[PDB]
């Protein structure tokens, strides 16, 4: 698949679980894989699987974001809807402000519709509409991939 979509985010936001829900090729996931979702044919990257080589935590999360800004056509910025906006999320956001490329914000661990309102805190990151998802329950994936593919 021609467009490249990269998932970026701090640890424990659900990146590998979403990669495995979406990816064709079966660390916790294959890192780089073809993917197909209906009419969408693309390559997917879980940048959280890229070992940066003995660097501090914050440097590793910023460097994963930088690799996405280099490699990808569209970035999925993933955050944890049960934890709010953390400083580490703010640090990833500050890196992603440097790109012109489309960033779609995905708020994961929203395990049923009653949790949707947890998205409103994440408008503060400055990437527009947060998309609620659950990788374990398989929720919101079509809506997320439609927003990503709008950019193709
Ligand atoms: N409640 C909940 N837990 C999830 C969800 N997605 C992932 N998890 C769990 O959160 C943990 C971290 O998930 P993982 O995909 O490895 O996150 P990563 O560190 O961002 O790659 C694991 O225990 C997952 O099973 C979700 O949608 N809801
Ligand atoms: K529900
Ligand atoms: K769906
Ligand atoms: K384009
Ligand atoms: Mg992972």
């Amino acid at each position: 698949g021609k467009p490249v979509v990269a998932i970026v985010g701090r640890p424990n936001v659900g990146k590998s679980t979403i990669f495995n829900r979406i990816a064709g090729e079966r660390t916790r996931d294959r890192i780089y894989s073809s993917a197909e979702w209906l009419n969408y044919d693309f390559n997917l990257i879980d940048t959280g699987g890229i070992d940066i080589g003995d660097e501090p935590f914050l440097a590793q999360i910023r460097q994963q974001a930088e690799i996405a800004m280099d490699e990808a056509d569209v970035i999925i910025f993933m955050v944890n809807g049960r934890e709010g906006v953390t400083a580490a999320d703010e640090e990833v956001a500050k890196i992603l402000y440097r790109t012109k490329k489309p960033v779609v914000l995905a708020v994961n661990k929203l395990d049923n519709t009653e949790m949707r309102a947890n998205i409103y805190d994440f408008y503060s990151l400055g990437f527009g509409e947060p998309y609620p998802i659950s990788g374990t329950h398989g929720l919101g994936l079509g809506d997320l991939l439609d927003a990503v593919a709008e950019h193709f």
